[PDB]
């Protein structure tokens, strides 16, 4: 089998990326955010505490045929931006871009934090990081990839993600027509639950490449690139009137900027990130000061190949035996 599902930026900045979920008999379609850094698929739901709903569309198991409670189970999960969720949990049918899993942990919150009601685009996360990142208690619960790989007709998922523009999830296939040139495929390390790689270096736009590794996580669930302090320092020093702003919490830089591109090593292949993709948008509205898409990682303890470099490449989410992750340009 194969799946393949449009994603689609939920603003004009793209701070996120949704994709249609079909979930239960009849389907309930929600709207949910593809997360390679996490391992819970969680809803908004008819549990939801009412006050924490405000605009998302939420699962009703009780109007779902197939769905069964997952009698004493319960998630809870804290993501890398402080936000928050937890509750209960279905088992239920979910299919994405026709490909359909029986059977699923559908994880339904009675408790979501502020960040999640304010966004009202956003109907849950369906994560696609290993599946022992799940948070449900006390039986761990498979990712909606790990009960589909069996099925797949190869066992990989890709993300496409778009510039400004609507992208592409591929479950169980490689679409040869979606990236130029060959894809480089790059080890993994699983022992972290993520797709944890090494890159070979980078450059800051036409000037020579540094090689040197640079270990973190493909993470379609964070928005910007995570990079240590000095990379970014070399990337910043570049834009003129570009500095990093505690109040602010990263670097900024002046609007009327153009930024250089920014290229990372895979292999001896190279991904250039165009300088647009690095600009998101004035810090506050009417603002002539704009908050950077590289930023540093060193608060996090892990750097993040977030959407700002994935959505510069094809990426493939190879789960055999051994993982490994392949990028191509696009
Ligand atoms: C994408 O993350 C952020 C954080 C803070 N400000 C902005 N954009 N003005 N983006």
């Amino acid at each position: 089998s194969t799946g393949s599902a449009t994603t689609t930026p939920i603003d004009s900045l793209d701070d996120a990326y949704i994709t249609p979920v079909q979930i239960g008999t009849p389907a309930q379609t929600l709207n949910l955010d593809f997360d390679t850094g996490s391992s819970d698929l969680w809803v908004f739901s008819s549990e939801t505490t009412a006050s924490e709903v405000d605009g998302q569309t939420i699962y009703t198991p009780s109007k779902s045929t197939t769905a069964k409670l997952l009698s004493g189970a319960t998630w809870s999960i804290s993501y890398g931006d402080g936000s928050s969720s937890s509750g209960d949990v279905y088992t239920d049918t979910v299919s994405v871009g026709g490909l359909t899993v029986t059977g699923q942990a559908v994880e339904s919150a009675k408790k979501v934090s502020s960040s999640f009601t304010e966004d009202s685009t956003i109907d849950g996360l369906l994560g696609l990081a290993f599946s022992t990142l799940n948070t449900v208690s006390p039986t761990q619960q498979k990712t909606f990839f790990d009960n589909a790989k069996a099925s797949l007709d190869s066992p990989v998922f890709t993300a496409d993600l778009g510039y400004h523009a609507p992208g592409t999830y591929n479950f169980g296939f490689i679409d040869t027509t979606a990236y130029t040139g060959s894809i480089t495929y790059t080890a993994v390390s699983t022992k972290q639950g993520f797709w944890e790689w090494t890159s070979t270096g980078y450059a800051v736009g036409s000037g020579t490449f540094k090689s040197t590794s640079i270990d973190g996580i493909a993470d379609t669930g964070t928005t910007l690139l995570y990079l240590p302090a000095t990379v970014v320092s070399a990337y910043w020093a570049q834009v003129s009137g570009a500095k990093s702003s505690s109040s602010v919490g990263g670097y900024v830089f002046p609007c009327s900027a153009t930024l250089p591109s920014f290229t990372f090593g895979v292999g001896s292949a190279r991904i250039v990130i165009p300088g647009d993709y690095i600009d998101f948008g004035p810090i506050s509205t009417g603002s002539s000061s704009c908050f950077g898409g590289i930023q540093s990682s060193a608060g996090i303890g892990i750097n993040i190949f977030g959407d700002v470099a994935l959505k510069a490449a094809f990426v493939v989410f190879n789960g055999a035996t051994t993982p490994t992750l392949g990028f191509a340009s696009k």
